[PDB]
Protein backbone atom coordinates (compact mmCIF):
# COMPACT_ATOMS: atom_id res chain seq x y z
CA UNK A 1 0.00 0.00 0.00
CA UNK A 2 2.22 3.06 -1.43
CA UNK A 3 1.96 6.26 -2.99
CA UNK A 4 3.87 7.31 -5.95
CA UNK A 5 6.10 10.36 -5.94
CA UNK A 6 6.97 12.81 -8.02
CA UNK A 7 10.35 11.73 -8.88
CA UNK A 8 8.94 8.02 -9.66
CA UNK A 9 9.71 6.17 -6.57
CA UNK A 10 6.88 4.73 -4.31
CA UNK A 11 6.36 5.38 -0.83
CA UNK A 12 4.44 2.75 1.74
CA UNK A 13 1.80 4.59 3.28
CA UNK A 14 2.38 3.94 6.70
CA UNK A 15 5.65 4.48 8.44
CA UNK A 16 7.13 3.37 11.55
CA UNK A 17 8.84 5.98 14.07
CA UNK A 18 11.93 4.90 15.49
CA UNK A 19 13.05 7.99 17.96
CA UNK A 20 13.01 7.01 21.46
CA UNK A 21 14.15 9.70 24.07
CA UNK A 22 18.13 9.20 25.47
CA UNK A 23 16.76 7.64 28.53
CA UNK A 24 15.39 4.77 26.86
CA UNK A 25 18.39 2.04 25.82
CA UNK A 26 19.47 1.86 22.28
CA UNK A 27 19.12 -1.89 22.41
CA UNK A 28 15.30 -1.23 22.42
CA UNK A 29 15.33 0.41 19.06
CA UNK A 30 17.20 -2.58 17.88
CA UNK A 31 14.14 -5.05 19.01
CA UNK A 32 11.40 -2.89 18.75
CA UNK A 33 12.47 -2.38 14.74
CA UNK A 34 12.60 -5.68 14.35
CA UNK A 35 9.15 -6.36 15.56
CA UNK A 36 7.73 -3.85 13.22
CA UNK A 37 9.40 -5.56 10.25
CA UNK A 38 7.35 -8.74 11.89
CA UNK A 39 4.38 -7.12 12.22
CA UNK A 40 4.33 -5.83 8.64
CA UNK A 41 5.79 -2.26 8.77
CA UNK A 42 8.18 -1.63 5.52
CA UNK A 43 8.40 2.06 6.04
CA UNK A 44 10.81 3.28 8.70
CA UNK A 45 11.72 6.91 9.65
CA UNK A 46 15.01 7.28 11.09
CA UNK A 47 17.31 10.30 11.34
CA UNK A 48 21.13 11.51 12.57
CA UNK A 49 19.45 12.88 15.54
CA UNK A 50 17.75 9.99 16.74
CA UNK A 51 20.80 8.86 17.46
CA UNK A 52 20.02 4.91 16.34
CA UNK A 53 20.57 4.49 13.21
CA UNK A 54 22.89 1.72 13.84
CA UNK A 55 20.44 -0.58 15.82
CA UNK A 56 17.86 0.36 12.72
CA UNK A 57 20.06 -0.79 10.31
CA UNK A 58 21.01 -3.89 12.07
CA UNK A 59 17.39 -4.59 12.54
CA UNK A 60 16.81 -4.67 8.92
CA UNK A 61 20.05 -6.19 8.30
CA UNK A 62 18.72 -8.79 10.67
CA UNK A 63 15.10 -8.84 9.01
CA UNK A 64 17.37 -9.21 5.93
CA UNK A 65 19.73 -12.25 6.78
CA UNK A 66 16.97 -14.34 8.39
CA UNK A 67 14.41 -14.32 4.93
CA UNK A 68 12.07 -12.67 6.42
CA UNK A 69 12.17 -9.39 3.92
CA UNK A 70 14.90 -7.99 1.08
CA UNK A 71 16.34 -4.60 0.68
CA UNK A 72 14.35 -3.64 -1.65
CA UNK A 73 11.11 -4.11 0.07
CA UNK A 74 12.34 -1.82 2.86
CA UNK A 75 11.70 2.21 2.95
CA UNK A 76 14.34 3.26 4.68
CA UNK A 77 14.12 7.49 5.71
CA UNK A 78 17.61 9.18 7.45
CA UNK A 79 17.67 12.94 7.51
CA UNK A 80 20.32 15.90 7.32
CA UNK A 81 20.58 17.40 10.90
CA UNK A 82 20.83 21.29 11.06
CA UNK A 83 24.51 21.56 11.64
CA UNK A 84 24.87 20.16 8.33
CA UNK A 85 23.08 22.63 6.06
CA UNK A 86 26.19 24.25 4.50
CA UNK A 87 26.17 22.32 0.80
CA UNK A 88 29.66 20.88 1.82
CA UNK A 89 29.26 18.95 4.73
CA UNK A 90 25.84 17.01 2.77
CA UNK A 91 27.26 14.43 1.00
CA UNK A 92 29.76 13.43 4.08
CA UNK A 93 26.32 13.50 6.68
CA UNK A 94 24.48 11.34 4.52
CA UNK A 95 27.56 9.16 3.75
CA UNK A 96 28.37 8.56 7.90
CA UNK A 97 24.14 7.62 8.44
CA UNK A 98 25.32 5.20 5.52
CA UNK A 99 27.79 3.84 7.26
CA UNK A 100 26.38 3.72 10.69
CA UNK A 101 22.88 2.09 9.41
CA UNK A 102 25.63 -0.17 6.59
CA UNK A 103 23.60 0.77 4.17
CA UNK A 104 23.90 1.23 0.59
CA UNK A 105 21.54 3.76 -0.27
CA UNK A 106 18.64 5.40 1.46
CA UNK A 107 15.04 5.29 0.03
CA UNK A 108 14.42 9.19 1.20
CA UNK A 109 16.98 11.39 2.73
CA UNK A 110 14.96 14.46 4.15
CA UNK A 111 16.21 18.31 5.48
CA UNK A 112 15.70 17.70 8.75
CA UNK A 113 14.33 21.09 10.09
CA UNK A 114 14.87 24.87 7.79
CA UNK A 115 16.53 26.24 11.05
CA UNK A 116 20.25 26.01 10.69
CA UNK A 117 22.59 25.45 13.53
CA UNK A 118 26.20 25.95 13.53
CA UNK A 119 27.96 23.87 11.47
CA UNK A 120 29.65 20.96 14.07
CA UNK A 121 29.40 17.71 15.16
CA UNK A 122 27.61 18.54 18.27
CA UNK A 123 23.83 18.48 17.69
CA UNK A 124 22.63 20.89 20.16
CA UNK A 125 25.56 23.76 19.67
CA UNK A 126 25.20 25.98 23.24
CA UNK A 127 26.30 29.67 23.70
CA UNK A 128 28.22 30.30 27.13
CA UNK A 129 24.15 31.31 28.19
CA UNK A 130 22.73 28.26 27.13
CA UNK A 131 21.34 29.64 23.95
CA UNK A 132 21.38 27.09 21.01
CA UNK A 133 23.22 28.89 18.18
CA UNK A 134 21.87 29.56 14.88
CA UNK A 135 23.30 29.03 11.51
CA UNK A 136 22.86 31.71 8.49
CA UNK A 137 22.37 29.27 5.31
CA UNK A 138 20.95 29.58 2.25
CA UNK A 139 18.73 26.65 2.08
CA UNK A 140 18.55 26.40 -1.97
CA UNK A 141 22.10 25.67 -2.05
CA UNK A 142 21.56 22.83 1.15
CA UNK A 143 19.02 21.15 -1.73
CA UNK A 144 21.39 21.28 -4.16
CA UNK A 145 23.49 19.42 -2.52
CA UNK A 146 20.91 17.08 -1.52
CA UNK A 147 19.94 16.73 -5.41
CA UNK A 148 23.92 15.48 -6.14
CA UNK A 149 23.48 13.10 -3.61
CA UNK A 150 20.17 11.71 -5.36
CA UNK A 151 21.91 12.05 -8.77
CA UNK A 152 25.34 10.16 -6.96
CA UNK A 153 22.54 7.05 -6.19
CA UNK A 154 23.13 7.57 -2.20
CA UNK A 155 19.46 8.63 -1.98
CA UNK A 156 16.63 7.28 -3.89
CA UNK A 157 14.59 10.39 -3.20
CA UNK A 158 14.91 13.86 -1.65
CA UNK A 159 12.21 15.65 0.56
CA UNK A 160 12.15 18.16 3.11
CA UNK A 161 10.90 18.34 7.07
CA UNK A 162 8.93 21.01 9.13
CA UNK A 163 9.04 23.46 6.02
CA UNK A 164 6.19 26.08 5.40
CA UNK A 165 4.93 27.18 2.37
CA UNK A 166 7.35 30.38 1.49
CA UNK A 167 10.27 28.40 2.13
CA UNK A 168 8.94 25.13 0.11
CA UNK A 169 7.86 27.94 -1.99
CA UNK A 170 11.83 29.04 -1.90
CA UNK A 171 13.08 25.43 -3.28
CA UNK A 172 10.26 24.83 -6.01
CA UNK A 173 11.39 28.51 -7.86
CA UNK A 174 14.62 27.94 -7.01
CA UNK A 175 16.64 28.48 -10.71
CA UNK A 176 17.37 25.47 -12.48
CA UNK A 177 15.86 23.42 -9.96
CA UNK A 178 16.32 19.33 -10.87
CA UNK A 179 14.29 17.50 -8.22
CA UNK A 180 11.33 18.89 -6.56
CA UNK A 181 11.08 17.75 -2.95
CA UNK A 182 8.62 14.38 -2.53
CA UNK A 183 7.71 15.04 0.35
CA UNK A 184 7.09 17.27 3.46
CA UNK A 185 7.44 15.54 6.95
CA UNK A 186 5.60 17.97 9.21
CA UNK A 187 3.57 17.61 12.44
CA UNK A 188 -0.17 16.31 11.77
CA UNK A 189 -2.75 15.19 13.68
CA UNK A 190 -6.42 15.70 14.47
CA UNK A 191 -5.64 18.74 16.71
CA UNK A 192 -3.30 20.32 13.96
CA UNK A 193 -3.94 18.75 10.77
CA UNK A 194 -2.66 21.15 8.34
CA UNK A 195 -5.39 20.98 5.72
CA UNK A 196 -3.75 24.43 4.74
CA UNK A 197 -0.24 22.99 3.98
CA UNK A 198 -1.77 19.80 2.93
CA UNK A 199 -3.83 21.78 0.40
CA UNK A 200 -0.49 22.96 -0.97
CA UNK A 201 1.23 20.11 -0.75
CA UNK A 202 -1.10 18.19 -3.18
CA UNK A 203 -1.40 21.27 -5.84
CA UNK A 204 2.10 20.83 -6.09
CA UNK A 205 2.40 16.54 -5.97
CA UNK A 206 4.27 16.71 -2.36
CA UNK A 207 3.26 13.99 0.01
CA UNK A 208 2.32 15.49 3.34
CA UNK A 209 3.92 12.97 5.89
CA UNK A 210 2.56 12.92 9.71
CA UNK A 211 4.13 13.28 12.53
CA UNK A 212 3.18 13.05 16.07
CA UNK A 213 0.32 11.58 14.56
CA UNK A 214 -0.52 9.74 17.45
CA UNK A 215 -0.31 13.22 19.54
CA UNK A 216 3.55 13.00 20.25
CA UNK A 217 5.78 11.19 23.18
CA UNK A 218 4.77 14.22 25.43
CA UNK A 219 8.29 14.60 26.24
CA UNK A 220 8.33 16.41 29.43
CA UNK A 221 11.67 19.14 27.49
CA UNK A 222 9.19 20.18 25.31
CA UNK A 223 5.63 19.73 25.95
CA UNK A 224 3.42 21.20 28.13
CA UNK A 225 1.93 18.26 30.66
CA UNK A 226 -1.03 20.61 30.82
CA UNK A 227 -1.72 20.08 26.91
CA UNK A 228 -4.57 17.93 25.82
CA UNK A 229 -3.82 14.64 25.25
CA UNK A 230 -5.02 13.85 21.60
CA UNK A 231 -5.96 9.83 22.24
CA UNK A 232 -7.88 10.92 25.21
CA UNK A 233 -10.19 13.24 22.58
CA UNK A 234 -14.20 11.96 23.37
CA UNK A 235 -14.66 12.01 19.36
CA UNK A 236 -11.54 9.99 18.68
CA UNK A 237 -12.70 7.55 21.13
CA UNK A 238 -16.59 7.53 20.43
CA UNK A 239 -15.69 6.80 16.69
CA UNK A 240 -13.12 3.98 18.08
CA UNK A 241 -16.52 2.34 20.03
CA UNK A 242 -18.32 2.87 16.55
CA UNK A 243 -15.60 1.05 14.73
CA UNK A 244 -14.40 -1.49 17.62
CA UNK A 245 -10.98 0.46 17.01
CA UNK A 246 -8.70 2.27 19.01
CA UNK A 247 -8.36 6.04 19.38
CA UNK A 248 -4.80 5.54 17.52
CA UNK A 249 -6.10 3.83 14.80
CA UNK A 250 -8.76 6.43 14.56
CA UNK A 251 -5.91 9.12 14.31
CA UNK A 252 -3.63 7.34 11.68
CA UNK A 253 -6.73 6.14 9.96
CA UNK A 254 -8.10 9.77 9.50
CA UNK A 255 -4.35 10.74 7.98
CA UNK A 256 -4.69 7.75 5.10
CA UNK A 257 -8.40 8.74 3.58
CA UNK A 258 -6.74 12.66 3.16
CA UNK A 259 -3.79 11.38 0.94
CA UNK A 260 -1.78 11.76 3.90
CA UNK A 261 1.19 9.27 4.39
CA UNK A 262 1.42 8.87 8.62
CA UNK A 263 4.01 8.02 10.85
CA UNK A 264 3.47 6.06 13.99
CA UNK A 265 6.32 5.26 16.98
CA UNK A 266 5.63 2.30 19.51
CA UNK A 267 8.33 0.41 21.25
CA UNK A 268 5.07 -1.84 22.32
CA UNK A 269 4.85 -4.83 20.94
CA UNK A 270 1.20 -5.42 20.82
CA UNK A 271 0.67 -1.50 19.83
CA UNK A 272 3.05 -2.12 17.23
CA UNK A 273 1.04 -4.87 15.72
CA UNK A 274 -2.00 -3.13 16.50
CA UNK A 275 -0.85 0.14 14.17
CA UNK A 276 -0.53 -2.19 11.11
CA UNK A 277 -4.65 -2.85 11.34
CA UNK A 278 -4.94 0.45 9.73
CA UNK A 279 -5.71 -0.88 6.58
CA UNK A 280 -8.31 -3.22 8.23
CA UNK A 281 -11.32 -1.01 8.28
CA UNK A 282 -12.81 2.77 6.96
CA UNK A 283 -13.88 6.41 8.31
CA UNK A 284 -17.35 7.39 6.30
CA UNK A 285 -16.90 11.08 5.02
CA UNK A 286 -18.94 11.72 8.05
CA UNK A 287 -16.45 10.72 10.52
CA UNK A 288 -14.05 12.46 8.50
CA UNK A 289 -15.74 15.56 8.73
CA UNK A 290 -16.06 15.09 12.16
CA UNK A 291 -12.54 15.01 13.04
CA UNK A 292 -11.83 17.66 10.48
CA UNK A 293 -13.78 20.10 13.14
CA UNK A 294 -11.25 19.31 16.04
CA UNK A 295 -8.58 21.13 14.62
CA UNK A 296 -6.69 23.16 17.67
CA UNK A 297 -3.76 24.86 15.58
CA UNK A 298 -1.69 23.10 18.15
CA UNK A 299 1.76 21.76 17.73
CA UNK A 300 2.60 19.77 20.30
CA UNK A 301 6.50 20.75 19.50
CA UNK A 302 7.02 24.66 20.91
CA UNK A 303 9.98 26.44 21.86
CA UNK A 304 9.93 30.41 22.27
CA UNK A 305 14.03 29.90 21.94
CA UNK A 306 13.35 28.66 18.24
CA UNK A 307 10.54 31.63 18.08
CA UNK A 308 13.78 34.20 17.09
CA UNK A 309 15.10 31.63 14.23
CA UNK A 310 14.92 33.33 10.92
CA UNK A 311 13.33 29.99 9.37
CA UNK A 312 11.41 29.01 12.39
CA UNK A 313 8.60 27.49 10.44
CA UNK A 314 5.43 28.28 12.99
N1 LIG B 1 10.82 15.38 11.13
C1 LIG B 1 10.64 15.74 12.53
O1 LIG B 1 11.00 16.82 12.92
C2 LIG B 1 10.01 14.76 13.49
C3 LIG B 1 9.58 15.19 14.71
C4 LIG B 1 9.01 14.30 15.57
C5 LIG B 1 8.87 12.96 15.20
N2 LIG B 1 9.30 12.53 13.99
C6 LIG B 1 9.17 11.13 13.59
O2 LIG B 1 7.63 10.62 13.72
C7 LIG B 1 7.65 9.53 14.43
C8 LIG B 1 6.36 9.46 15.30
O3 LIG B 1 6.14 10.76 15.93
P1 LIG B 1 6.22 10.83 17.59
O4 LIG B 1 7.62 10.63 18.04
O5 LIG B 1 5.74 12.16 18.07
O6 LIG B 1 5.32 9.61 18.19
P2 LIG B 1 3.72 9.27 17.82
O7 LIG B 1 3.60 8.55 16.48
O8 LIG B 1 2.87 10.55 17.80
O9 LIG B 1 3.15 8.28 19.04
C9 LIG B 1 2.98 8.90 20.33
C10 LIG B 1 2.80 7.81 21.40
O10 LIG B 1 1.71 7.10 21.12
C11 LIG B 1 1.99 5.60 21.67
N3 LIG B 1 1.35 4.66 20.79
C12 LIG B 1 1.75 4.07 19.65
N4 LIG B 1 0.76 3.27 19.22
C13 LIG B 1 -0.26 3.35 20.11
C14 LIG B 1 -1.50 2.74 20.15
N5 LIG B 1 -2.05 1.79 19.19
N6 LIG B 1 -2.34 3.01 21.15
C15 LIG B 1 -1.98 3.87 22.13
N7 LIG B 1 -0.77 4.47 22.10
C16 LIG B 1 0.10 4.21 21.08
C17 LIG B 1 3.28 5.42 21.67
O11 LIG B 1 3.76 5.01 23.04
P3 LIG B 1 4.46 3.51 23.20
O12 LIG B 1 5.85 3.56 22.67
O13 LIG B 1 4.48 3.12 24.66
O14 LIG B 1 3.65 2.51 22.41
C18 LIG B 1 3.94 6.80 21.30
O15 LIG B 1 4.91 7.11 22.18
C19 LIG B 1 8.90 9.69 15.33
O16 LIG B 1 9.35 8.50 15.81
C20 LIG B 1 9.89 10.33 14.34
O17 LIG B 1 10.47 9.22 13.49
C21 LIG B 1 9.87 13.42 13.13
C1 LIG C 1 18.96 20.74 18.28
O1 LIG C 1 17.64 20.64 18.78
C2 LIG C 1 16.60 21.12 18.04
C3 LIG C 1 16.71 22.24 17.23
C4 LIG C 1 15.60 22.66 16.54
C5 LIG C 1 14.38 22.03 16.69
C6 LIG C 1 14.27 20.93 17.53
N1 LIG C 1 13.02 20.29 17.68
C7 LIG C 1 12.66 19.45 18.66
O2 LIG C 1 13.33 19.32 19.67
C8 LIG C 1 11.39 18.65 18.46
C9 LIG C 1 11.03 17.79 19.49
C10 LIG C 1 9.91 17.01 19.41
C11 LIG C 1 9.11 17.07 18.31
C12 LIG C 1 9.41 17.93 17.29
C13 LIG C 1 10.55 18.72 17.35
O3 LIG C 1 10.98 19.58 16.37
C14 LIG C 1 10.25 19.59 15.13
C15 LIG C 1 10.77 20.72 14.35
C16 LIG C 1 10.20 21.89 13.85
C17 LIG C 1 8.79 22.36 13.94
N2 LIG C 1 11.08 22.58 13.19
O4 LIG C 1 12.27 21.86 13.27
C18 LIG C 1 12.06 20.75 13.98
C19 LIG C 1 13.18 19.82 14.21
C20 LIG C 1 15.38 20.50 18.24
Amino acid sequence: QCVKLNDGHFMPVLGFGTYAPPEVPRSKALEVTKLAIEAGFRHIDSAHLYNNEEQVGLAIRSKIADGSVKREDIFYTSKLWSTFHRPELVRPALENSLKKAQLDYVDLYLIHSPMSLKPGEELSPTDENGKVIFDIVDLCTTWEAMEKCKDAGLAKSIGVSNFNRRQLEMILNKPGLKYKPVCNQVECHPYFNRSKLLDFCKSKDIVLVAYSALGSQRDKRWVDPNSPVLLEDPVLCALAKKHKRTPALIALRYQLQRGVVVLAKSYNEQRIRQNVQVFEFQLTAEDMKAIDGLDRNLHYFNSDSFASHPNYPY
